[PDB]
């Protein structure tokens, strides 16, 4: 009958007949081809224990991402620099700059915001280094921002610390397009980085900084903040949150990460924390957007809802789905599913080359 865990509650990535089997075998060594056990902590646990759990999850997932990137030949012909800038709280923000060696003029720029639920993972990590090199290789200038995290080794900094860091870093890059070899400038990211990407555009309109943004490309955005709702509430509003729950990511662990990001959840309905809540007023006048969602991702339906909201607001919006893809499959499986990876890289390349100032 119904797809995924709507039809059979025990279905997992391996047993869903829609999953790209290459990705199932790629996740098998880590035990990530099946549903994780119910998370042993919840959103009402003491914050000290939530931050401990997040620190562990970060160390484990950084291990998995390193192993998924191991065995690849490096992307050839990329020049890299690290710049350090002052953040708004006296923090240092690192910028990782990638460009094709020997470019003869300006190229489209990509301001890249990494995922990890705005709480964990480093832009310095091999999965994001690889993604920035791959985008640079197509003929772009990529700047990866290392913002404050809600948790883990770059934490703990609640909302809106990371968002403010992204703002300051975007302004720093915009101010320097000529010396950085940048034509147009696109803000892009996946999952939590998709969240900060969409919020960065909403915030830039409010603050009169839209000149910094020619385009927005959000992949598998993590934007509803609704992971802690009941199975029935989730199914009523965003059925993918039940259909594909536990497929690589789990609503129970995300619900912890929501509390970690915004302790006391005073921002649960604030579109700068959870862009799914954007009003028409928040989206009118925003520059061109792409929303890329993944077929067997529990976040699929909140990404589709955001595309619909952008269209309703008159934004020059596009959307695509990656068939057979779990959450972020198109950025994790460079080894096991290179065609899926290449297709997303090329779609982003095509988008940024389409823009004019
Ligand atoms: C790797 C990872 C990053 C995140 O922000 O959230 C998650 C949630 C999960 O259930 C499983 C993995 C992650």
């Amino acid at each position: 009958r119904r797809p995924g865990r709507l039809g059979d509650p025990d279905r997992c990535l391996r047993t869903d007949p829609r999953t790209d089997p290459r990705t199932v075998e790629a996740l098998a060594p880590f035990g990530l081809d099946v549903n994780a056990a119910p998370a042993p902590i919840g959103p009402d646990a003491p914050r000290e224990q939530q931050l401990e759990y997040a620190m562990g999850a970060e160390a484990a997932f950084e291990g998995v991402f390193a192993a998924l990137m191991d065995g690849l030949d490096p992307v050839p012909g990329i020049e890299r620099r690290t710049e350090t800038i002052s953040g708004p709280a006296g923090n240092e923000i690192k910028l990782y700059v990638h460009r094709p060696a020997g470019a003869v003029g300006p190229l489209p720029g990509i301001f890249h915001i990494h995922g990890g639920g705005m709480v964990i993972l480093q832009a310095a990590g091999p999965v994001y280094v690889r993604f920035r090199d791959e985008l640079a290789a197509t003929g772009t200038v990529v700047v990866g921002v290392e913002y404050r995290n809600g948790a883990g080794v770059l934490g703990p900094h609640p909302f809106p610390a990371g968002l403010h860091d992204c703002a300051v870093a975007l302004d720093w890059v915009h101010a320097r397009r000529a010396e950085l070899g940048i034509s147009t400038l696109t803000v892009a990211g996946e999952s939590g980085g998709g969240n900060l990407t969409l919020a960065t555009a909403i915030r830039a309109k409010r603050e009169g900084r839209l000149d910094a943004i020619d385009g927005v490309y959000a992949l598998v955005p993590y934007i509803s903040g609704m992971y802690g709702r009941s199975r029935e509430e989730r199914e009523a509003e965003l059925p993918s949150l039940v259909e594909c729950d536990g497929y690589f990511i789990s609503c129970d662990l995300c619900a912890v990460f929501v509390e970690v990001y915004d302790p006391g959840t005073a921002h649960l309905t604030d579109p700068l924390a959870w862009p799914y809540h954007a009003a028409r007023e928040d989206l009118v006048g925003l520059p061109p957007h792409v929303i890329s969602v993944n077929e067997v991702d529990p976040l699929r339906d909140e990404g589709l809802a955001y595309y619909r909201k952008l269209v309703e607001a008159g934004v020059e919006a596009r959307s695509r789905v990656v068939p057979g893809a779990c959450h972020a499959a198109d950025m994790m499986f460079r080894k096991a599913a290179p065609d899926m990876y290449e297709a997303t890289v090329q779609d982003i390349h095509d988008f940024v080359t389409s823009l004019h100032r």
